[PDB]
């Protein structure tokens, strides 16, 4: 249907737009759809965009407002004192600013239906919350409404929340549009999503990005499918793969890397209320942390990422135990039986499942997939669902039987309960993934392992030697391979801290030249350089010029294969702000070839400073430009938990950057 209103280019410039003669007559029913085009580049703090408003005194509570705040949350109020209804909804992190230098236009819609009793907002074609209510509060049977106002909320008369920005389209219908005809709405987004919520993972949340370009030209990215809410493990997280063939313009549907199967796979609405958002699966096996690399060699892909037992994050990891033990400089992954007190087993060579207290091998065998055989068939454990149905976290069988894996909380088998890293590899550039294999403890029986560096690994240009960063306490310890990633060493390089989360990533400046720029607890990003090709690494130094939180956010970087200004140059991305995971910038760094110092000279502004931008992944594409998939939100802010669709994904050009 046709709008009863519609009108452009109003400029709100702190003085509010009166449009009251031109739309309160004009509103009718108790159902309605607002359809607003917007720019806000330089919003105040808190901004109303729309209001509708008993102006008259003692009737300030009266009034429905679409809201947003500086930190890019946008919200509604609808609010009436006689039947005593105050609802707020609202989502963080839900606008884009800028784009290129330029002021994005933002689609805001907003539906209010009184048939479902439910109100829904979508910004930039993005569901960001849709509420139902017992008692319906229709937007224009607030009790006197008399005024309609862009720009600010006509409150006894004065203007409150005095917005700055512009509405270059709204639009007003009598009726709440469906999804389906929402989903006509053209669209000005700035941006692409790869990985979404209702794509094939059913995962509703996604953290952890990677982005890596294959010798074919084809761009590949993994992430952390995460289905218990955004939280780390303790929870269900799989690792999900997207490709593109045509330089980051359109993405595959994702496939799985890396899978458990003891819990399903469900796309389900986190709670984000305060007591309930800390609620976390507690049962379930997973993954956490990826990282790609290439092989020139065999041509291989190969992604690793933590693996994690059921029930079991770093905070509970077993840390004075690898999980293995030694056998004449081999080492064997431990198992737990039903009902023993201690690891009395082991998986030796073909899987077989052997007893340790009396040498004795058992009839029972471990499979490539991890999963136990009995005889050689194979045992089978019934799957967990999860639901907030009873008002609290229930995590409960589904009547479904799945292969039983030494990883799921109901197997006969159970390895230790800490922190493994795992290796899968696509011999078809991503289209499908190898069965995960462990990688081997680097630091000893009694130490447990180190955490992968999440993004890319480093395939030196001049050789093939591969290298992947992890990090422990007081040191990176970087896996390094000569053989397509068969064989793993490790090469330690000790830094001044204890238990930081250093995640670190590399760049090489020159043939067998590598610099590693990584996170720290001092609110400067750090580096050190190897100049053997990651065999010996110089001690650490901190970049000036960049600022991170005490608690610090990944740095993804890359070496960007054009000289700029005459120079070798290296891009950085994090967040630049000692406050919050916000403020997203690429800086471009150029080398300096006397003594490969980095002047960090232009600072690209990815949004506002004080839009969220936190975990990140950097490519540079076939086509010389830059790809960038990067949380777009505060992902440390305990306000910001459970946000839908904030990974996304944007395509810059270096004249852009500087
Ligand atoms: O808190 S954030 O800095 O956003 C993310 C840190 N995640 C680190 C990490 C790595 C591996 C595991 Cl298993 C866990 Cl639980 C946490």
């Amino acid at each position: 249907i046709s709008p009863i209103f519609q009108g452009g280019s109003y400029q709100l410039n702190n003085k509010s737009i009166d449009i009251s003669s031109l739309l309160l007559d004009k509103l009718s029913g108790e159902s309605q759809t607002v359809v607003m085009k917007f720019k806000a580049d330089k919003p105040n703090s808190l901004q109303a965009l729309f209001g509708l408003s008993n102006s008259k005194a003692g009737f300030k509570n009266n009034y429905f407002s679409i809201f947003m705040r500086d930190s890019g949350e946008i919200g509604v109020e609808i609010r009436d004192a006689q039947k005593g209804i105050n609802y707020l909804f609202s989502r963080p992190a839900s606008l884009w600013g800028k784009h290129k230098g330029q002021a994005v236009e933002n689609t805001l819609v907003f539906v209010s239906d009184s048939k479902d009793k439910t109100y829904t907002m979508y910004v930039n074609g993005i569901e960001v919350f849709s509420e139902t209510v017992d008692t319906f509060l229709p937007i224009s049977n607030i009790n006197g409404i008399d005024k309609a106002t862009l720009g600010a909320v006509n409150r006894e008369g004065k203007e409150h929340y005095l917005a700055k920005g512009s509405i270059d389209e709204i639009s007003l219908f009598n009726k709440a549009i469906s999804d389906q005809e929402v989903s006509t709405i053209p669209l000005s987004n700035p941006f692409q999503l790869i990985f979404q919520s209702g794509d094939s993972t059913q995962a509703n949340y996604f953290r952890i990005p990677t982005l890596y370009t294959l010798s074919s030209g084809r761009v590949l990215s993994s992430i952390d499918a995460r289905y218990g809410g955004t939280h780390d493990s303790k929870s269900k997280i799989n690792i999900a793969t997207s490709y593109s063939d045509d330089n980051g313009k359109t993405w595959s549907e994702p496939i799985f890397a890396m899978k458990f199967n003891d819990y399903e796979e469900q796309l389900v609405y986190w709670p984000r209320d305060n007591k309930l958002k800390n609620s976390q699966i507690s049962g379930s096996a997973s993954f956490i942390d990826s990282s790609i690399v290439e092989d020139k060699k065999s041509g291989k892909t190969i992604l690793l990422a933590d693996v994690m037992p059921a029930g079991i994050g770093n905070n509970n990891a077993n840390k004075a135990d690898s999980g293995f033990k030694e056998i004449n400089g081999h080492y064997y992954l431990k198992l737990k039986k039903n009902g023993d007190n201690d690891f009395r087993y082991t998986v030796r060579e073909n899987g077989v499942v052997y007893n340790e207290t009396t040498n004795k091998p058992t009839n029972y065998t471990i499979n490539d997939k991890y999963e136990v055989l009995e005889g050689g068939k194979s045992l089978t454990v019934e799957q967990y669902s999860v639901d907030f149905d009873s008002g609290s976290l229930r995590e409960r069988h589904n009547g479904k039987q799945v292969p039983m894996n030494v990883f799921y909380k109901d197997s006969l088998f159970k390895v230790t309960p800490t922190n493994y890293i795992a290796m899968t590899t696509s011999q078809n550039r991503g289209e499908s993934w190898e069965q995960f294999k462990l990688l081997p403890p680097f630091l000893g029986e009694k130490h447990n392992g180190t955490y992968l560096c999440p993004g890319q690994g480093l395939a030196l240009k001049s050789s093939n030697r591969l290298i992947f960063a992890t990090y422990t306490s007081g040191e990176l310890t970087y896996l390094i391979s000569d053989d397509s990633g068969q064989t793993w060493k490790k090469s330690s390089a000790s830094i001044p801290f204890k238990n930081a989360t250093a995640e670190a990533q590399m760049v090489e400046l020159r043939d067998g030249v590598i610099r590693t720029f990584f996170r720290t607890t001092t609110g400067k990003i750090a580096y050190m350089t190897s100049r053997d090709s990651g065999e010996t690494w110089s001690k650490v130094s901190y970049i000036d010029g960049i600022q991170q939180t005490s608690y610090g956010t990944q740095v993804s970087a890359i070496k960007y294969s054009q000289l700029i200004d005459g120079k070798e140059a290296v891009i950085l991305s994090t967040p630049n702000s000692r406050s919050g995971r916000k403020g997203g910038q690429l800086v471009v760094g150029l080398v300096n070839k006397e003594d490969d110092s980095i002047d960090w000279k232009y600072h690209y502004d990815i949004d506002l400073p004080s839009y969220g931008y936190a975990y990140s992944a950097i490519t540079e594409l076939p086509n010389h430009h830059i790809g960038v998939l990067f949380e777009k939100y505060d992902s440390w802010s305990r306000n910001e938990l459970h946000l839908s669709n904030v990974v996304q994904y944007i395509d810059l050009e270096i004249n852009d950057l500087t």
